[PDB]
């Protein structure tokens, strides 16, 4: 009225007299319910906002009629949509917050009036938990009303006698319905119960509206599709059903991803459909997504869904093993003639090419087996953990460069290459003899007792030498100054003892007492930290690193070699199908 | 007495026991289905020996 903030509160209140008497003076004054005067300077909130915010246990029958006003100030396309303006709340509409409030009457109303259901709210409040958000819906009225465990609304607003919000359309995400409802999907039972019951309706919906293109295909901007999403987000929830996805009805056979094609009484074969689960290296797949990412808080669980794991297995048995076998031997066959030809390597020094005998010839077929390990090993590395793979193939490059250079003195990168190349083994044989446990253990303790002994050790040590120094201008030494002989005596002291000082003061000995207590101590400490994680791995870690052994096999040889898992049918029932047995006695 | 290396002798009798259903199996033993079937078939074998489901080769004991 005269002040924007009383007309505010009847509209919250819900008073009609007032309003009706306020309705009346507005068509005196001819100015349009959405002048500055009824937007905040900030904010620009409308009457509509303000009134369905204060929703009274849906009792706002009335403000309807409030909204009855429109047509009469004679501006209504504009008024029913309210695109705020605060970067907390960017392109928020009144058919939003009707929807928010759990009721469908007002839904009706506003959209039966011509309400916008194609709304982009593109507000940082509307934006993921991780990106300074506080909920992602998908920034549509329907992923809206679907997020939000609202099945009549969404179910209205796509059979709505109006405009119905078509289901395909995507967001400036463009995540979609089922993106959206897989973002806010959690792995807790209630969310993913509600999340899956909806999904499955939308699904059904969109197909029976559009047989065509199941919503399913769809991709969004990422180009992810709503599987690969729930994979890529730790979805368990909703992954472990969207693998398992099998209806009733004749015309939606195709949105399924398990048939059952024959049964013998108590056995089951049960074939999925993992047309999404191995790409050949077409495009992205969730075996790639799910294997070769991190970000994934439950990768163990999500690698025993049942296709995935029995594909991981018959990866394993049709072509991990031999494949792994294959490299592991090479691999190790290779090295070793590194190592013999280090060992024969041509004495006196000085080898421009001396090669005049035959287990000189033999000796420079290994160096050239050796040679040839290592560019294809830079090759792989260049077209490709990898980190020490790449070191070993450049040193062993420059090795080569140096020794056809006939220069002298320049074998110690051979022999860089040769150790580097042998602790990359032990990386390889993680996969063999089913171990791994030594991976765990270079990767638990290896920083820790660095750390903390070089600290202690040299500290103690200069703390020693500040007094010993004091004392002598002898024992530890003939004359200058140097804390070398004093970290040989620390280096008796703790694996030797039998220390001797120029002084037969005390505080030395308690130097001593106190690193050589820590330093045991820490030991039980790591042994104690490393049981408690290990576990025995939880019997998954090794599974892991088992999977990550089996794809990096697979994408390593091309794929166009027909090396490929089970197909099937043709039409009805060209999907390249997989098969599982499974035996139950209910 | 089928032929498949994957179904060997399976009879009619073995199946319409399978399904669960007994008049059926009424109608083939009164009209004098040979209770006396070796369905010797290698899916009929034990899971260890590439089969996927043993129950003693007989209409009886597939019962």
């Amino acid at each position: 009225v005269f002040n924007r903030p009383i007309l505010f509160d009847i509209v919250s209140r819900g008073s009609t007299a007032d309003l009706d008497g306020l309705l009346s003076f507005l068509l005196t004054h001819k100015k349009r319910l959405t002048d500055e005067e009824f937007r905040e300077p900030s904010t620009g909130k409308t009457c509509l906002p303000k009134a369905l915010l204060n929703l009274s246990n849906g009792r706002n029958d009335t403000i309807p009629v409030l909204l009855d006003i429109a047509e009469r100030t004679g501006n209504m396309r504009e008024f029913i949509n309210s695109p705020f303006r605060d970067i907390y709340y960017r392109g928020q509409t009144s058919l939003h917050i009707a929807i928010e409030r759990r009721c469908k009457h007002y839904v009706e109303l506003l959209v039966a009036q011509g309400a916008d259901v194609h709304a982009q709210a593109r507000g940082r409040f509307f934006q993921p938990k991780d990106e300074g958000g506080y909920f992602y819906f998908g920034e549509l009225p329907l992923s809206l009303a679907a997020c939000t465990n609202q099945p009549h609304i969404v179910n209205y607003l796509t059979e709505n006698p109006h405009k119905k919000a078509d289901m395909r359309r995507q967001d400036s995400r463009g995540n979609t319905v089922l993106h959206a409802l897989v973002a806010i999907a959690d792995n807790t039972r209630e969310n993913t119960k509600f999340v899956t019951k909806m999904y499955d309706l939308l699904l059904l919906k969109c197909s029976r509206l559009f047989p065509d293109s199941n919503l399913e295909t769809v991709l969004n901007n990422d180009g992810l599709s709503p599987l690969m999403m729930a994979a890529k987000t730790g979805k368990i929830g909703v992954f472990q059903h969207i693998i398992r996805r099998e209806v009733t009805d004749e015309d939606t056979r195709h949105l399924s991803r398990k048939f059952k094609d024959w049964a013998y009484g108590p056995v089951y074969s049960s074939l999925y459909d993992l047309s999404s689960l191995d790409t050949c290296g077409e495009e992205v797949s969730v075996l790639e997504i799910l294997v070769y990412n991190s970000k994934i808080e439950n990768r163990h669980e999500m690698l025993a869904v049942e296709p995935i794991n029995e594909l991981l297995r018959d990866k394993w048995r049709k072509f991990g093993a031999v494949s792994f076998y294959i490299n592991v031997v090479s691999y190790l066959c290779a090295m070793v003639i590194f190592t013999l030809t280090a060992y024969y390597q041509p004495l006196e020094g000085t080898p421009p090419y001396p090669y005049r005998t035959t287990v000189d010839y033999l000796r420079l077929a290994g160096e050239v087996i050796t040679l040839f390990t290592g560019v294809l090993f830079f090759f792989t590395s260049i077209k490709d953990f990898q980190l020490l793979y790449f070191i070993y193939s450049v040193l062993v490059v420059v090795s080569a460069a140096l020794y056809l250079a006939g220069i002298e003195a320049y074998l110690a990168v051979m022999v860089f290459a040769l150790v580097l190349g042998w602790m990359n083994a032990l990386y390889f044989t993680r996969g063999l003899k089913l171990t791994g446990t030594y991976s765990i253990m270079i990767q638990k303790i290896l920083f820790k007792d660095l750390f903390r002994f070089l600290l202690v050790y040299l500290l103690f040590m200069i703390g020693y030498a500040s007094a010993l120094v004091t004392l002598l201008n002898p024992a530890c030494r003939d004359s200058e100054t140097f804390s070398a002989f004093l970290l040989d005596l620390f280096k008796l002291t703790i694996g030797m003892g039998d220390l001797e000082m120029l002084s037969s003061i005390l505080l030395l000995v308690t130097y001593i007492i106190l690193t050589f207590v820590l330093l045991l101590n820490m030991l039980i400490a790591l042994m104690g930290e490393t049981v408690g994680q290990v576990s025995k791995e939880s019997k998954h870690i090794w599974k892991l690193q088992w999977a990550t052994t089996i794809l990096d096999i697979e994408r390593s040889f091309p794929v166009f070699l027909r090396k490929a898992f089970r197909s099937g049918e043709m039409v009805t029932v060209r999907r390249w199908c997989f098969r599982v047995d499974e035996v139950n006695w209910s």
